[PDB]
């Protein structure tokens, strides 16, 4: 059985490879999750075929209980494994099944270097200097539920100045950064990819809250206990952090 | 059917109360683990009956493949669960299951307020700063193994300056800090529970290594995929993070 890998493109875990060279079926992609599938087939010893989620979405659903993504195309069998940036989550948990995380994120600061700001308590106290997320973001909308008192006043302040506080991407967000006086909230993994690139740039405090990546599969699968056991096994022997630092390290 | 939870004392996870009232069974401790467990207890609706471990040790192999501690419970049937700091481990997973983590961590330096230095690297580029680590604990033991360049010259400082550069324990590393000019390599947690409690105190740098601490079950267990369940939503709504700064914030 060659196994069906859904997968989403993302940078740097899922890439079109840059060559016109005669690259064919797996061969056309690079980027942290193709390594990843790479050591997870010879550990387990699988034939794999990478396929991109039709929709390109990673997997949510709607009010009739219909899911799309990623997640859709294991609930429906047509692909055997999802080997993405694809965060475990307890609604997800209801429809398919996951390895334990590979990666594990949490939301963090991006803003410059020299200042004295060392923490998302240092923001939420001050009006000066302005600090948002992605509008309808998953970083956005951990704000919005937030019961914690200090993410209660910041989503108070980027709600109130929602026109220029809260942005429409990443790519936006990080200009803003690197034009305006702004703090960014986003993902730590995102974080440490952008100041590998930007040495103007930097993460402020630690991680504001937590969750990981793993691999779905659907529900009753065989090789989601034996895919934990490998990501165990690279965790371990150092290859994660490898594979980590291939892609992230800047010049 | 009442499940048998087997656990370990270690503080701030699982600790007696300090109290001389009528308390008894699962009302003798305190403890983070014993406040997740409650919360486990009340999504699944289960009973309980906290015990021990009698040898007092997480859980290690011999060379007949024996096993000891909270991992041994599970193994012969004593115990239902193990709620306790209990890593979860390619070796262990091939004798007993876990949960997806409630907890993630990683190796990290503990250091004074107020120095140039921000991370592992400048550690080891120089001699003047003396470091280390617990003797024999899994910090010490990460750097024995490590592959990675920079850990293996960090490792030769901590084995060739063995007497003194490794500690007896982590009470002992800390007051090694606090006396010497010196940095301790321990896990995140701790280092976050330390410097809660020494403002003189401080974290370097981000995370050496990454794990997770999860809940152990017998291999097969039905309540395995059920406690995965509960804590992402423990997660999710804030639960864990709350529970984490009850025991972790210091005055
Ligand atoms: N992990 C998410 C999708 N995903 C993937 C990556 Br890589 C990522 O950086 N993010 C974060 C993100 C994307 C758009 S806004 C945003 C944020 O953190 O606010 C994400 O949500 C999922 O599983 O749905
Ligand atoms: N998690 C370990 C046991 N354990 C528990 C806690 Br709490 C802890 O801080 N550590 C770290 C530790 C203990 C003695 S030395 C040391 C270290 O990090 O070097 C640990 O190994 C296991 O599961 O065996
Ligand atoms: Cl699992």
């Amino acid at each position: 059985r060659t196994l069906i890998v859904t997968t989403i493109l993302e940078e740097p875990y899922v890439m079109y490879r840059k060559s016109d060279k005669p690259l064919y079926g797996n061969d056309r992609f690079e980027g942290y999750c193709l390594d990843l599938l790479k050591e997870l087939s010879n550990i387990l010893g699988f034939l794999y075929d990478v396929k991109l989620v039709p929709d390109g979405k990673y997997g949510a659903q709607n009010d009739k209980g219909e899911w799309n993504g990623m997640v859709k195309e294991l609930i429906d069998h047509r692909a055997d494994l999802a080997v993405a940036p694809l965060t475990i989550t307890y609604v997800r948990e209801k429809v398919i099944d996951f390895s334990k995380p590979f990666m594990t994120l949490g939301i963090s600061i991006l803003y410059r270097k020299g200042t004295p700001i060392d923490s998302a308590d240092d923001l939420a106290k001050q009006t000066k200097i302005e600090y948002g997320a992605v509008r309808d973001g998953s970083t956005m909308t951990f704000f919005k539920k937030s019961k914690i008192s200090t993410y209660e006043k910041m989503w108070a302040f980027m709600s109130s100045r929602q026109q220029s506080a809260l942005v429409k991407n990443s790519d936006e967000g990080i200009q803003r950064v690197l034009t305006t006086d702004y703090a960014l909230l986003m993902e730590s993994t995102s974080i440490e990819y952008v100041t590998q690139r930007n040495c103007n740039l930097t993460q402020i405090g630690g991680l504001i809250d937590s969750k990981g990546y793993g691999v779905g599969t659907p529900i009753g699968s065989p090789y989601r206990d034996k895919i934990t056991i490998a990501i165990l096994q690279l965790q371990e022997e150092g290859k994660l952090h490898m594979m980590k630092e291939k892609w992230w390290r800047g010049n």
